[PDB]
């Protein structure tokens, strides 16, 4: 009774920098050729929405944000043979068009027709399906998340299994992901190994967890929010660092702990002071130091080059290196098999309506994941 | 008949910065525990030791540089059991102690017996050997090789075939396995891939050799000298540019050559802006760059991390990754399967006495790699 028509529902815009969500009406245009209309279950906050908000990552607005959720798709345009109204579904905020020199290659994930590197707020025909007090409102990272309907191209999403729990697969769709495949993928975390983590919200959970799962032998959280560290050595920290707490800057802290410096560092916070730092703690003939958290726009780092001529390697990687519509559903399944857990990660739970309260609950120190249910 | 007892040879003394090398008498202590003192045969110009000259890399002053060389054991002190007196050798200027936390990993080779990161200029016992004019000289990265005899510590020498050419494996002790790990063991350059290689000086053109053996499909020579061309092409360059030659900054010029970016690329030049280009050019979700060039002394440089998070890997080595006394044999025995060439590399042989033409041939341009015989 909705297929082929305007759907009227309620979503979160963003219509100016730095003010809280505004919750209205909108209109949801029906999926064009190789669109995905889908009916939002369950969506996280991630800080990469907060960035948003705050003037951190730029994107057009005015805007509806949101990429981390999960959802049933209600109608499918012409030519979809991917998923099925009725089918649960991730969204993808990097798409896989499987036609691209990245997608062909065996190891790189970061799709060309992906809408971070030139953002458009648009869908992959350069139009919008969204209207709000008659104006056009954009897309983010081709997902838009925070309405209780979307509309998505079909590179960017992906059908996983019909029993998943949409309330806790949504995570998989970005903070469980990026941060487990930052240690088991990008990194490739050995066995025995000492890692250093800095940031122990969500993605730096994630990477803990990827740490473990990889057989590190110490894995030492680094945060300034010490309420963070008990939850840090339930998933598999060693032991936990404030740098507030030393006289000295924590690279030669971590550096005398390892007695030299680490096998893997993971920045996971977004500072440039912290990914200089990081890289400085792993061992400067042979550590990895892996960029997760993502920088305010348009800053530079400075660096001594001599940091990387001694022997270190210095990478990044989005969303965890993980190819996404191939990978989604496998890390649906394996959690489905109890391969890992999700639980951790939510302290919170709140009506869509609340979102602006759960955007304070990130911004206050006070949660980790906190998951709206539509 | 010089066993145990002082030697009188000459050398080349570098009394100040941005002066020619002083060529006199100097004394030679006889080896202590644990030393070796060699009869220098032949022993290269490498960009490395001019940039002492130049105040570019600080090491103590009065010197006796040089470290790319090969030649025969004179005497040895106390304790020594990896060379006899007659071998021929190579000394390394990284050193391989196999006890320190690098030399036991399987990855690493910046051992932390090096004299790089924090430069003494004396032996491991902290004096030194070298006496001119009454004064002590220092040594350079444990090797000192522009003189007739020079003493180094054990775990700076490397024993090698006795069939030997002195007169060409010499490049081994530097340039070439520098060059040629750089991409074949750093890099790792696979086969079909496309290489951009800056600077097409004596490491350089050791790049490209490690890339065409690694069967790169095409291979970008990147220098501001076109004089540098005909001999990279030659050693396996598919192309070459010059950056003067554009009106587009060279990382555009090369990405749009590449059709989105280069799979693997070098910095071989020793430039911080040349750092980031050569970053930048490769592809931005799987690319690898490698820091060759040594950059001078305390200097930062900036960048965007965006560059990382992407998916780029960037890494630097010293001496191509090689754990300098298990490979320096190996690549040695190598060469004399005819595994590699090393002419192409030797533009001038010169005797020892005309070093100071010998850079001078270095700083206008016109040489690779001179030889000098003594
Ligand atoms: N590369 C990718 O694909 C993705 C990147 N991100 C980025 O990852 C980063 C982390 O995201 P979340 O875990 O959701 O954020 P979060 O805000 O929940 O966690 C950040 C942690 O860093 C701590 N912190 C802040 N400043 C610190 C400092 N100077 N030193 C030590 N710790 C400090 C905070 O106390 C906090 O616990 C963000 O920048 C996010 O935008 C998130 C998902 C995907
Ligand atoms: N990482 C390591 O273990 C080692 C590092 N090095 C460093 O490698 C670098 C190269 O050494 P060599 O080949 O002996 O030096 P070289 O002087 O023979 O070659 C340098 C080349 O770079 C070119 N060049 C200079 N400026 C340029 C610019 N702005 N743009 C493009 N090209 C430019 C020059 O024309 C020249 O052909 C040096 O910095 C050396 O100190 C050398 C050996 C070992
Ligand atoms: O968190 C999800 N996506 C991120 C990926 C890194 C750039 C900013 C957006
Ligand atoms: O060229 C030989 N050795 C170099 C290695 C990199 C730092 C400067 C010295
Ligand atoms: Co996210
Ligand atoms: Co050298
Ligand atoms: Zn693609
Ligand atoms: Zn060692």
């Amino acid at each position: 009774s909705t297929a082929g028509k305007v759907i009227k529902c309620k979503a979160a815009v963003l219509w100016e920098e730095k003010k809280p969500f505004s919750i209205e009406e909108v209109e949801v245009a029906p999926p064009k050729a190789h669109e995905v209309r889908i009916k939002m279950v369950a969506t996280g906050i991630c800080r990469s929405d907060d960035h948003v908000v705050s003037g951190t990552l730029v994107t057009p607005l005015p805007v509806i944000a949101g990429h981390e959720a999960a959802g049933i798709v209600e109608s499918i345009g012409e030519g979809v043979t991917t998923v099925r109204p009725g089918d649960k579904v991730i969204p993808l905020f990097t798409p896989q068009c499987g036609k691209c020199r990245v997608c062909k290659h065996p190891e790189g994930n970061f799709c060309l027709k992906n809408d971070l590197s030139m953002p458009r707020g648009t869908m992959q025909d350069g139009t919008s399906r969204f209207t709000c007090r008659g104006k056009p409102i954009h897309h983010f990272l081709g997902t838009s998340t925070f309405s209780q309907y979307t509309v998505v191209d079909e590179i960017s999403v992906a059908k996983i299994d019909a029993a998943s729990p949409l309330e806790k697969v949504c995570l998989i769709g970005c903070g469980f992901s990026t941060g487990y495949g930052s240690a088991v993928k990008v990194a490739k975390v050995t066995q025995g190994s000492t890692c250093a983590v800095f940031g122990l919200g969500g993605v730096g959970l994630s990477v803990i967890m990827g740490c473990k799962a990889a057989g590190a032998a110490r894995i030492i959280g680094v945060d300034i929010n010490k309420d963070k560290f008990a939850k840090a050595k339930e998933v598999g920290a060693t032991e936990c660092v404030n740098p507030q707490d030393y006289k000295k800057p924590i690279q030669e802290v971590l550096t005398e702990m390892s007695n030299g410096g680490v096998d893997f560092s993971f920045e996971v916070i977004g500072r440039l002071d912290t990914m200089v730092t990081a890289l400085s703690c792993c061992q400067e003939a042979y550590g990895v130091s892996v960029i997760v958290g993502v920088p305010p726009d348009s800053q530079n780092l400075s660096m001594n080059p001599m940091l990387l001529l001694s022997g270190r390697t210095w990478k990044g990687a989005i969303f965890g290196g993980f190819k996404s519509k191939d990978s989604v559903p496998k890390l649906v399944a394996d959690f489905m098999a109890k391969k890992f857990a999700l639980d951790p990660l939510i302290t919170h739970v709140l009506p869509f309506e609340k979102i602006n309260e759960g955007f304070d609950l990130l911004r206050s120190g006070e949660s980790i994941r906190t998951i709206l249910t539509f």
